[PDB]
């Protein structure tokens, strides 16, 4: 009857703090879809838990000694029983970790002002004008920093040049870039319907330029893994999923 730790990191509307005049203490402090999420879990197998943030603020990358950071290192190290956030599932890190089935599906796409010509990750790579960039430490850098695609890998001489600082510390600094400056910010879809729908002067330019998924993720070998990713279908069959979504993304919209 162990009271897990559940390592996760502040991105609206997944994971934000509660406002409140009533200074709040425990998990209480959040709210958002990844808590409504990691609740219906904690009801369909039963668990105890408790939030923590991710100390170093990250998602988790690898670096030269291939040393990994973040929500992913927390698991690795078993600082953590699982990680509920917007954490990508991707090929490099299933290799250190487990995820469970997707709980939403999403891709890289771009971020940026409406009303210019530009239309592709293409017609960002192939000038230098517009600045671009993306979140460090997090799939999106690493997917561009170990591509053999020839624009993704000019876009990643660009973003990294020493020239100048394109990456970002993190989500809101790089819309706030995006708001006041020619910058593009390489972000992941579902946060960009999000923000587009909040910030009717930016827009996705193109479509998704490739497909994953937000899966719940645990330390290889957890006994928890399998019930997870049966909650999740559970979830997922009864429409649940799709409720929370629409929950924390419905707004007025752009008109
Ligand atoms: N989902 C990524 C993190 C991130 C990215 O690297 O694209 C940063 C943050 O960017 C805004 C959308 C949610 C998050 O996606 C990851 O799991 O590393």
């Amino acid at each position: 009857n162990r009271t897990l730790i559940v390592t996760t990191i502040l991105e609206e509307p997944y994971v934000m703090y509660r406002k409140s005049d009533k200074p709040l203490y425990g998990n209480d402090r959040f709210e958002g879809y990844c808590l409504d999420l990691l609740k219906e879990l904690s009801n369909i197998l039963g668990f105890l838990y408790d939030v923590k943030l991710v100390p170093d603020g990250k998602y988790g990358a690898q670096n030269d000694k291939g040393e990994w950071n973040g929500m992913v290192k927390e698991l690795i190290d078993h600082r953590a029983d699982l990680a509920v956030a917007p954490l990508t599932i991707t090929y490099v890190r299933e290799k250190v970790i487990d995820f469970s089935k997707p709980f939403m599906t999403l891709g890289i796409s771009i971020l940026y002002r409406k009303g210019t010509p530009i239309d592709s990750a293409d017609d960002l790579a192939k000038q230098t004008k517009i600045e671009y960039g993306a979140v460090r430490d997090g799939s999106t850098m690493t997917f561009f920093k170990k591509s053999k695609i020839s624009t993704y890998e000019k876009m990643w001489a660009f973003m990294s040049s020493r020239q100048q600082s394109a990456l970002v510390k993190n989500s809101d600094e790089g819309i706030q870039r995006v708001l006041t400056t020619d910058y593009a910010l390489l972000m992941e879809s579902t946060s960009i319907e999000y923000v587009t729908q909040r910030n009717c002067n930016l827009t996705q330019i193109g479509g998704l330029i490739d497909s994953k998924g937000y899966g719940v993720g645990t330390p290889i070998g957890s006994p928890y893994r399998d019930k997870i990713t049966i909650a999740i279908l559970q979830l997922q069959e009864e429409g649940k999923l799709h409720m929370m979504k629409e929950k924390w993304w419905r707004g007025n919209g752009c008109p």
